[PDB]
């Protein structure tokens, strides 16, 4: 009956990237949620024309403050953070975090959204003020190319990618979910954790299905994140997620964009379709 | 396939108004639509603080352009206005329904947002503008107090609602589904192929925010599911009616709790042909 989640990231009026995967699958899974929005664009950035604005800082902070002054965001016990399409907005994001972990318990996934299959789509200034704002998360889920800009690593392996998970584990984050290293004919996924005392790094192995992949990780991000609140424990709900994803590719057709509208009785699966592999 | 709905209205960040009850409703339905917005606020406009923006015009344009030019807007069969905070953006959707409605079969419900109970919440510049807009809908879906502004006649009864809906039908409006006088009207300028009717609706107590959007979207939905429009009506009013007798005191309707009654087939109420 209140809101649980408060997810800022951008919105597409047509397609399914951001915000608008948010709003799907949370109302899908009926958790309450705040979708503050980062851009108001006509499609992705994908396109060759890109119409609307991102969102300005001053509208930004209004909203936020409208939020909390009616007392809307008293009962959030998630944040999501995905594309910002300005610094400023992240740097204002990050006060906003602080105020809010200052005061209660809200568990943040942070999606550094910069870029993917070695090529950034966000602006410099975004790429540099996401380094500040995952040090706030308890849980970040960077494909291969995100956390090789974030830490500086090549990551072209999954023990290239460990390494930089130790390097940002060491800046205080928890839990790494990495998207995408790459292998042969198939994609890694790794969980890497902070403490290895209580929690088990893991990986698991996905087939590679050719075809468009906007809107993928995106998906993925919240639908893992619904498992998370639904109390679904991070292995669980990381292979519901990743087997979910896989049976929404098998059913698009490959040159189009997963249609995330015509997938709705799919979000919810419970099928665990993949093998959890501990890592030594 | 593509996107076969084109819905024009408010969004907040908390809550349920405007395009953010449309893009549940729709989604819900799996009916591909466009949600293009007018608003970016952070919750309704009857809390104490509303933060954030309308639209600006020049971002209006940019995106209705942006969506002609990738071609995303090809196939739309429906189209969908609600809610503006400024006469400006009225103009220019007047400007794009008539371009889309030029040379394609586009089913254009209005859905003429300004007040309720007696009393405006939108701006008199908009108010002006929407007896512009009216002029180029298949439908519209006035409230009572909606009804009274657009025409300058009381609506207090009926008989006086069939009277304002009568002018605006000599006017060119062709359909006239009056929400709230309780009586649902639905009158037709063309009574000849065509049957003007009412619903009556028991009265419920408690907090209407989000009502009539949440009417709007399930009725649109079923006319785009090709259920037939009286049907359609009793429908959308049926599933209200069983929202609201399940939300407690003075909450606000939830549809996020209560999407699995969105598709709800049941046709409650008995459809009464008027003279
Ligand atoms: C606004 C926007 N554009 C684009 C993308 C990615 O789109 P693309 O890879 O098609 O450029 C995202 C997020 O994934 C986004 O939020
Ligand atoms: C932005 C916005 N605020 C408010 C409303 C209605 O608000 P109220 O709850 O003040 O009647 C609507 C639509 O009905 C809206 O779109
Ligand atoms: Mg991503
Ligand atoms: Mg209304």
């Amino acid at each position: 009956m209140t809101n649980k989640v408060l997810t800022i990231s951008s919105y597409v009026c047509s397609g399914f990237v951001g915000n608008r995967c948010g709003m799907i699958i949370l109302d899908s899974f009926q958790i309450q949620s705040i979708f503050v929005l980062t851009t108001h664009l006509a499609n992705h950035t994908g396109y060759p024309v890109v119409g609307g604005s991102g969102v300005l800082l001053n509208d930004f902070i209004s909203i936020m403050d409208s939020l909390e002054v009616n007392h809307l965001d008293k009962d959030i016990e998630f944040l999501v953070t995905g594309y910002f399409p300005s610094s400023d907005l992240v740097y204002e994001t990050i006060n906003r975090v602080k105020r809010i972990k200052d005061n209660k318990k809200v568990y943040f996934l942070c999606d550094p959204i910069l870029g993917d299959n070695g090529k950034m789509y966000t602006k410099s200034e975004v790429q540099d003020s996401m380094k500040e704002l995952i040090k706030y998360a308890d849980i970040i889920t960077p494909n291969a190319t995100e956390l090789s800009f974030l830490t500086g690593l090549e990551v072209n392996s999954v023990s290239e990618a460990i390494k930089a998970c130790h390097i940002l584990h060491e800046q205080g984050i928890p839990v790494i979910l990495v998207t995408s290293i790459k292998e042969g004919n198939d994609i890694i996924l790794l969980c890497s954790f902070k403490d290895t005392l209580n929690n088990k790094n893991f990986t698991i192995k996905i087939p590679r299905i050719e075809g468009d992949f906007t809107g993928v990780g995106d998906t993925l991000t919240y639908i893992l994140l619904s498992w998370i609140i639904k109390g679904i424990p991070l292995e669980h709900a990381v292979n519901r997620a990743i087997s979910t994803l896989q049976t929404i590719l098998r059913n698009t057709v490959g040159t189009a964009e997963i249609n995330i509208i015509n997938c709705i009785p799919y979000l919810k699966g419970t099928e665990e379709s993949f093998t959890i592999t501990y890592i030594l």
